[PDB]
DNA sequence: CCAAGGGGATTACTCCCTAGTCTCCAGGCACGTGTCACATATATACATCCTGTTCCAGTGCCGGACCCGAGCATCCGGATCC
């Protein structure tokens, strides 16, 4: 009895906690794209058509533009997910 | 080969008798050094005084060992691109 949920279960394809990606897919459904079960960052709502080597530098620019308080909140928040990632698998 | 006694001899202290020479034998002199004298100088037993360093405390500091945590890198977990 370390964790009774184990809903992903891995096998080569899963979703991280199935909730934060769901929390990101909710704006997908609410806004114009209304995508099938795929979930990503915010900038895709502005431009659904994106590509790697190009859809990441604006995130770094935004991080530079924002403040140290926001950066610290970012470092602090998801450590909850760091703690929770060991519950269901129970190990590595 | 020496100790005792055989006779025979010049010396050297000893008598005789005089006399002139260092030495006892005492009333007086003004000296010589062994003792005396007040303190010296000499060697010794106490009380532990007071100083300034030089004999030491408290903590008037915080030196090493072991487990964590900051941000930029690469693996991996995830968007979705032909």
């Amino acid at each position: 009895s370390d964790k009774a949920k184990r809903s992903p279960g891995k096998k080569k394809k899963a979703v991280r906690r199935s909730t934060s990606p769901k929390k990101a897919a909710r704006p997908r459904k609410a806004r114009s794209p209304a995508k099938k079960p795929k979930a990503t960052a915010r900038k895709a709502r502005k431009k659904s058509r994106a590509s790697p080597k190009k859809a990441k530098k604006p995130k770094t620019v935004k991080a530079k533009s924002r403040k140290a308080s926001k950066a610290k909140k970012v470092k602090r928040s998801k450590p909850r997910a760091k703690s929770g990632a060991r519950k269901s698998p129970k190990k590595k």
